[PDB]
């Protein structure tokens, strides 16, 4: 006896949700008197799975009514954890523990990635004898990004950029840049907002109307 | 045995797919063979305690592994990554240590539209005319939806074309224009049929200087 993980690290999109898996020896048939699953993280119970009941009064404040562990899977040998709405705070190491007549855990790792891949736009005609505008895009993640603003000639401009944290989601922050240029009508730019360590670039493309 | 007769695995994503047989005692590699086919192509050949990768077919190169330390077990776990649609059929796996004997596993690829895009352009701001907008790829061919926050059905513009990335799938965008203000909230809602499936991405309109 010794359970098994099919995966040993996940990487997973801010706000979205996981299942995580863990495997161990099941011959028959499920004899749940003998059955205990343990999930936790950093000394945080998540689940704990005892007598074929999950005890939420254990449960650590974090998780409840986010994470359970689904039932149909555990007759297969699966102990599958699934946490909705993932936050910032759910990067760390998961222990999952099973005890069916021998006993072992093993360990799961969870990255959680937050990127600026919900671009709003806006493009406006701020004088229309020069025919300038005002081009904006505004974005959420983590980190702090840089706005690269690039014209469809491949030339750097020089945007005005403003980060604050963000009203909606506390950890993350909000990158607004603006770009006033002269332009016309189906000249195409591109704003791209910049993570590092590691990079990570997201960009979209604004069509001037 | 197999505890899994079907699995139905996501596009792009790994599947790890299990045969047992009995293990009293410890493995002693030299008897050992595991045989992994599906419609006669070879998937893996595990002898002398060694994966036989010149057998396998050039459609497994580098997908095909086999979970080596669930072999203890006594469970032979075939894990293929980055699953296509082609994967969709019935694999067979036979294992011969002391007897030998064989199970059949069928799989089915579902290409779920659940990595969904969105951008908000603010059009203009006197009428605050925006225009959201939401994109997917998927199979089979599924509608988007457009509510507002107290659910009401919007009218919207979706175009389908066959995606250009993997030809057998389909891109779903569609637009809605609203007239609407900072922090309301939309939802685009994926869906398809027979059977029914709805994936929905929360819009939230922005503040912008």
């Amino acid at each position: 006896f010794t359970v098994t993980v099919p995966k040993d690290l996940y990487v997973v999109e801010y706000g979205s949700n996981m299942t995580i898996e863990c495997k161990f020896p099941v011959e028959k048939q499920l004899d749940l008197a003998a059955l205990i699953v343990y999930w936790e993280m950093e000394d945080k119970n998540i689940i704990q799975f005892v007598h074929g009941e999950e005890d939420l009064k254990v449960q650590h404040s974090s998780y409840r009514q986010r994470a359970r562990l689904l039932k149909d899977q555990l007759s297969l040998g699966n102990a599958a954890l699934q946490i909705t709405d993932v936050k910032l705070q759910d990067a760390g190491v998961y222990r999952c523990m099973i005890s069916y007549g021998g006993a072992d855990y093993k360990r799961i790792t969870v990255k959680v990635n937050a990127p600026y891949n919900k671009i709003n736009q806006r493009i406006l005609v701020v004088d229309p004898v020069t025919s300038e505008h005002e081009l904006t895009c505004q974005a959420e993640g983590y980190p702090k990004a840089e706005v690269i603003w690039t014209s469809s000639d491949h030339q750097v401009l020089s945007g005005k950029t403003t980060t604050t944290n963000s009203k909606r989601e506390e950890k993350l922050f909000n990158v607004t840049s603006t770009l006033r240029i002269n332009t016309t009508t189906n000249e195409i730019f591109y704003c791209t907002f910049r993570r590092l360590d590691p990079e990570e670039n997201h960009t979209a493309e604004l069509v001037i109307p």
